[PDB]
């Protein structure tokens, strides 16, 4: 139950593929409260890789879902973020996630 709305396209030929590092600079965001997961530029972004579950759903699903060079707004739900609890530390119970992507590169 995750959504992609993006709002800088990127060129639609290349995305993620099976067998690539993804290299994304991100700021995580909440309904309207703060910030919980955020990317802190300064000490290089983040990346990972597609098919080694370390990122939630929304992400793995919702960033391929993005092409190299572009840039959104995602939204993800329970069912993809943590589940359905989280911690009382980041992640508060049923707290909708809200992550505003930016797909640079990949390795």
């Amino acid at each position: 139950g995750v959504q992609v709305e993006t709002i800088s396209p990127g060129d639609g030929r290349t995305f993620p593929k099976r067998g690539q590092t993804c290299v994304v600079h991100y700021t995580g965001m909440l309904e309207d409260g703060k910030k919980f997961d955020s990317s802190r530029d300064r000490n290089k972004p983040f990346k990972f890789m597609l098919g080694k579950q370390e990122v939630i759903r929304g992400w793995e699903e919702g960033v391929a879902q993005m092409s190299v060079g572009q840039r959104a707004k995602l939204t993800i739900s329970p069912d993809y973020a943590y589940g359905a609890t989280g911690h009382p530390g980041i992640i508060p119970p049923h707290a909708t996630l809200v992550f505003d992507v930016e797909l640079l590169k990949l390795e």
